[PDB]
């Protein structure tokens, strides 16, 4: 299997944003940029913020679309194209309405679930990358789901989220070594402590 070389951060910009659920991307890519030291800037070429650097011995790609979630194509698209990145060496992490808090899953292709930010991914690019599924929970209907990926989760669950992603970030070794079958044990296989 191809090595991860580009992981993705879906998400909001703007700092209404940052804490809300929807970002669960962002808090995903942030805490590895800096967990290796690296340096995420500003990329208005390709809308967005971009970082690159090494990461357990490979030279990997770090993005966060500025485009906001449902116009993350515009971001991403350009980008993977500019460095001739496939779908296939593409990490990306978003929040999950499915799984709840503390569940995280890696996943290779299938469509986009009814997530508006991969919505604005899959057309362009097609279904074959990898993506890292941070639970955060269903609020109960179809009516609240928009305040509930827009609000900022209570400590207890975001404990949970946090834990999960600690977990994932474990596993980035894996990933951008090719080891992507064991990475989706894995990561899989978490259930908070």
């Amino acid at each position: 299997m191809s090595n991860i070389s580009l992981i993705v951060g879906l998400g909001n910009p703007g700092s209404e944003y940052a804490q809300t659920r929807h970002n669960a991307g962002f808090w995903f890519v942030e805490q590895l940029a800096d967990k290796y030291g690296i340096t995420l800037k500003n990329d208005p070429k390709f809308h967005g913020i971009s970082g690159r650097g090494n990461i357990e011995g490979h030279d990997v790609r770090l993005l966060l679309p500025m485009t906001y979630m449902n116009r993350s194509g515009q971001s991403v698209v350009p980008f993977s194209k500019f460095y001739q990145i496939a779908p296939e060496a593409i990490l990306i992490a978003h929040d999950e309405l499915d799984m709840n808090p503390g569940v995280i899953r890696l996943k290779t292709g299938g469509g986009h679930g009814g997530h508006n930010g991969l919505r604005d991914i899959v057309p362009h690019i097609g279904p074959n990358f990898h993506r890292l599924r941070i639970g955060i929970g269903h609020p109960g209907s179809k009516e609240r789901v928009s305040g509930h990926v827009l609000g900022k989760a209570p400590s207890n669950e975001q404990s949970l989220m946090d834990g999960a992603i600690d977990h994932a970030l474990s596993k980035v070794k894996l990933l951008v070594q090719g080891q992507v079958p064991q990475a989706m044990n894995q990561i899989n296989a978490y259930k908070p402590a």
